[PDB]
């Protein structure tokens, strides 16, 4: 049990190894205690609070900001400790904020949630060819897969969900009347280039990042300025890379069904994005659209490394807190879509979702066979 | 530094020693995840959301409850580990909730805060002799002083602050026109009977608890039913008692100033209560008054034991998170009272507060002399 509680602190609160500059890792909470009071003193005595509309906004911004300060002192930093552990306590701080925001939304009705969205943005109330298709969103979609494949470390897992989702969005665009997106948009442009190009780049880096000899000289020791610039910049890159093996030839029925649940919660988070944008009508350029995608993308990096650790390591015996929070967020967003999306379906079929369930297991079982046989040949 | 980071986890997250019934200390976070998802599914698909006020109220309640659930998984449990550490993680979660609520209030104006209070309770908008004086509030004050003296473990500190605060409240009742509370009420009945009896009982229980031989037989091992009942009931009592010595004959200027700051913040936490209750006019029977007092009293129990540990232990090098949160709460309440209390003073004097500052140091210096000389005689 000494290992069973120590192995959780390698998942939940990964510690910094080989600290040389100790100014960056010594707490100053009393100075943080003195900063918050003087910060709020300036805002409680000099800010003009004569308008009620801008008082609620700045109060919300301050609650979010000062919850990030509390998260630095009290929240776990995941299995990541670069560039600083505190930047991952502040990402876990936003996960809890977004989790509790969804808990609130389940208890409202559609007229209150729509009135809430219009408060955030009043403009929401009133609302060759292939080359032009590539926009700033296609760049984000390419780098989303180049980051997912960086952590999943599998062609079979990433192409299984790249293909199934694009097939689903092609099918789910039967309801959407106005868009004229032809099938090649999400079967040739997306599956091949935006996804496969992203998947290829992400899996190419994993080979590089995991075969690299991680030798980290201290910043003070380097004498040449170009080395100091190299060392300063290299702080924002991983200090080590885990060797990921989702499947084993002797993998049990528990492990095989732990990668099956992994690729259902993965695809659940893609139905959340599709329906939240459709139930609450906002354009893809709105910060509610790509601001949420960036935040969920930031959460995913420590969640994939904590679900993998729990699933495989036999001395873990607890699932990391960030993976727990990414579990409620992904499940609650579906309940939000079912509750408020009671109207945009009349006779629509869940059978495709049921059919998607089988075609995922069909591809995990084929993945195990293609790797069990791989040892033989 | 191995001790400098280990000594913080004896303050922040005190671990349970000698666990025999392991059902009470084995996490089930995935079962917690399933419970939260099913509960929110039931409340999202079954609750009638046709009234907005009830929707907002139930959303607030659910957010508080699920923040408590998050705190059970991700927040430190103080130096206390009885009856369960989770019941102190939840207290810390409530502390953070209140801290952020205070952060929000600084950015509103008085009309918005009054509207919020009226939303919380619409009834707030429209709003021999000694034997009759003793009410449930007097009983609560007596038990609060008993609990305080249970942790401070000092007649000098407790009597100093009791006397100073009673004098301050007697003085501050110069502004209060309607109340006819004569000086005897808060110079004899309060100082002697309620406060004095509480202090006496607290110090008697300190003497009993710190001289007790803490031997904890496992619940399963006891065979007699009365012994099992005693062991079950005894779980809600401290498993050990720290020997508290605020002053030493060789105590430096740092320690003396630390006790001075301790008592200054202690009296600030009473100015906060007085001025909050007077600025936001609600009766002492309203839950906003005694609920807040109960919550601050619950916070105080680990805050005192963490401030003492930081102040005296020389290997601590960090102040516990509950102490940090109590500090921000105590300072932010004062800032709130200053911001919204800009009107109920015209020519009133801070000199008494300044005079109170000297008469506290006068009584710390006299406390050290009365104990430095104590060794000689
Ligand atoms: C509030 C709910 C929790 C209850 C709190 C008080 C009740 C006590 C009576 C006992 C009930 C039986 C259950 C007891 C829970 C076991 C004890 C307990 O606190 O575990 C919680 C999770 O909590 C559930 O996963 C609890 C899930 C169990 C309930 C599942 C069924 C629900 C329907 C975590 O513990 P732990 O020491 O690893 O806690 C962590 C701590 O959270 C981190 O801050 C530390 O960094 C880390 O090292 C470690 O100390
Ligand atoms: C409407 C729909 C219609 C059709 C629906 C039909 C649905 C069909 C139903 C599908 C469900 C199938 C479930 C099968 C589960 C088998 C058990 C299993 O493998 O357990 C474990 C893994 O599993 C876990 O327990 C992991 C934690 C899970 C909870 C956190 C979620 C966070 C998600 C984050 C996802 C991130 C995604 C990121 C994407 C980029 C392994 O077994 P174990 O022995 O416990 O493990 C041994 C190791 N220890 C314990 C010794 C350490
Ligand atoms: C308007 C008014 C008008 C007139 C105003 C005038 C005001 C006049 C101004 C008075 C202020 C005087 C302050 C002097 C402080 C000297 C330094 C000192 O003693 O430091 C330390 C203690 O002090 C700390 O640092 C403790 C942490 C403080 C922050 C947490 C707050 C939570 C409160 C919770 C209170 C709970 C209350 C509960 C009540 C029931 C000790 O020195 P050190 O060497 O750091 O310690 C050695 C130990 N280590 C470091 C090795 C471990
Ligand atoms: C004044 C700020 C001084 C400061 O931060 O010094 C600190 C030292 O100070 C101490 O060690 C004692 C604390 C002195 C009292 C200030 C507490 C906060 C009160 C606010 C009142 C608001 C002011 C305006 C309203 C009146 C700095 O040292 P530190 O390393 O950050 O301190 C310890 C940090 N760890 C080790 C615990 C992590
Ligand atoms: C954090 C780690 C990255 C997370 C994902 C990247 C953002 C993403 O995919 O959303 C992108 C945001 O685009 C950006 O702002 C990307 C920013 C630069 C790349 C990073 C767009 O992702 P999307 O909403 O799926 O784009 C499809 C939208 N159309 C074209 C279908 C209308
Ligand atoms: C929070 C948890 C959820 C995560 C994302 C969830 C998805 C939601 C994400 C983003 C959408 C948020 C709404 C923005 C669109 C509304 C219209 C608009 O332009 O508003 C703009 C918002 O401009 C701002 O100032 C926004 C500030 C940030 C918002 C919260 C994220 C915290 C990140 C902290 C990161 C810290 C570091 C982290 C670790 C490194 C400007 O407003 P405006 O149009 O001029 O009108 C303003 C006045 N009213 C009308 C609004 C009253
Ligand atoms: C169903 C609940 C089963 C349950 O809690 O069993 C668990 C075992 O289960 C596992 O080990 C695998 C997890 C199975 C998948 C459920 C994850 C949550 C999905 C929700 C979908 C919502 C359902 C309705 C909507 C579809 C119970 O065992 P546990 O000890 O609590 O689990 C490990 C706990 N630690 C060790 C990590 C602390
Ligand atoms: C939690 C640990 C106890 C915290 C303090 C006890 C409550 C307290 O003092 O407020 C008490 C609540 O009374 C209770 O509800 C006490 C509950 C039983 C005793 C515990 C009353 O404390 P107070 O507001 O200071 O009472 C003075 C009010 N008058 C008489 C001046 C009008
Ligand atoms: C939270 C952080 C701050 C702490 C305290 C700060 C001080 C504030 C404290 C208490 C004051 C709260 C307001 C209550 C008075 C208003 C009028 C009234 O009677 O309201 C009642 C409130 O009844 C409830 O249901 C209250 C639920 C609890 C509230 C939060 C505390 C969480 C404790 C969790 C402890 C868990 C375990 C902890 C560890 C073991 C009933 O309402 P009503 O009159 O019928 O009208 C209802 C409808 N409207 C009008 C309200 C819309
Ligand atoms: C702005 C600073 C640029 C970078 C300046 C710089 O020299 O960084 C070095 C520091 C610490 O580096 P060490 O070599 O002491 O620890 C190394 C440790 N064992 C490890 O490899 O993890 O990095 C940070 O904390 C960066 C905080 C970034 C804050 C955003
Ligand atoms: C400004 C921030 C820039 C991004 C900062 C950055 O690169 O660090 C993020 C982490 C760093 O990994 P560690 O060395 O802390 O953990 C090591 C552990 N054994 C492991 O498996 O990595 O890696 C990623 O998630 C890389 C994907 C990008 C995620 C956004
Ligand atoms: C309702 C249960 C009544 C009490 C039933 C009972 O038998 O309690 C024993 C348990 C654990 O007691 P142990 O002897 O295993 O540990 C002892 C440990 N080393 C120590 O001394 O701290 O206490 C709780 O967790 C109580 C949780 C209360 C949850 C509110
Ligand atoms: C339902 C809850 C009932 C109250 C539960 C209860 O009595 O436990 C609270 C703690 C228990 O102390 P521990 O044994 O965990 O810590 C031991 C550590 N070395 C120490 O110094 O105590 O003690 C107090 O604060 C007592 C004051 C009352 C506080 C309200
Ligand atoms: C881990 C990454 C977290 C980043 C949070 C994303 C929030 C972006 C908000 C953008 C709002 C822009 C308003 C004009
Ligand atoms: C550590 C103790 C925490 C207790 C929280 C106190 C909150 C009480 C609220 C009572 C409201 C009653 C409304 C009728
Ligand atoms: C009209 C389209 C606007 C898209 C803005 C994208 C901003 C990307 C910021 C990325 C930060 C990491
Ligand atoms: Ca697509
Ligand atoms: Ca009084």
């Amino acid at each position: 049990d000494v290992n069973y509680k120590m192995h959780f602190r390698m998942i939940n609160e990964q510690q910094v190894e080989d600290i040389t500059i100790d100014f960056f890792y010594r707490p100053h909470t009393i100075t943080l205690l003195s900063f918050t009071i003087v910060s709020l003193m300036y805002f409680a005595f000099t800010r003009d609070d004569s308008v009620p509309e801008d008082n609620i906004w700045r109060g919300i911004l301050s609650v979010i900001f000062f919850f990030l300060i509390i998260s630095v002192l009290a929240f776990p930093n995941g299995p990541f400790t670069r560039p600083h552990p505190a930047l991952w306590r502040m990402v876990f701080g936003l996960s809890v904020l977004y989790f509790l925001f969804l808990v609130f939304l389940l208890f409202l009705n559609f007229e209150q949630v729509k009135s809430l969205m219009y408060w955030l943005d009043p403009n929401l109330r009133y609302a060759e060819r292939i080359i032009s298709h590539f926009d700033i969103f296609a760049f984000g979609h390419f780098w989303g897969w180049a980051m997912k494949a960086l952590l999943i470390r599998s062609y079979g897992l990433c192409w299984t969900i790249s293909i199934t989702w694009e097939l689903t969005e092609l099918f789910f665009m039967h309801l959407l009347p106005n868009f004229a997106e032809c099938w090649w948009d999400q079967v040739i442009l997306d599956i091949l280039l935006c996804n496969g190009g992203g998947i290829w780049l992400g899996m190419v880096v994993c080979r590089f990042l995991e075969m690299r000899t991680y030798h980290w000289a201290s910043f003070k020791d380097i004498h040449t300025t170009t080395g100091k610039i190299k060392r300063a910049v290299l702080q924002f890159t991983p200090a080590s890379w885990t060797y990921v093996r989702w499947f084993d030839p002797k993998s049990s029925f528990q492990r095989v069904a732990g990668v099956y649940l992994f690729m259902i919660i993965w695809q659940l988070t893609e139905l959340n994005t599709f329906f939240l944008k459709h139930i609450f009508v906002f354009q893809a350029s709105h910060p509610l659209s790509w601001g949420r995608i960036l935040f969920i993308g930031g959460i995913t990096a420590p969640t994939v490394r904590q679900y993998y650790a729990y699933l495989t390591d036999t001395q873990c015996k607890r699932v990391g807190t960030q993976c727990w929070v990414f579990g409620v967020i992904g499940f609650l967003e579906a309940i939000v879509c079912i509750k408020f999306g009671q109207d945009l379906f009349s006779k629509t079929q869940i059978l495709y979702v049921v059919l998607w369930l089988l075609c995922v297991a069909f591809t995990t079982f084929l993945c195990l066979y293609g790797m069990i046989w791989y040892a033989e040949h």
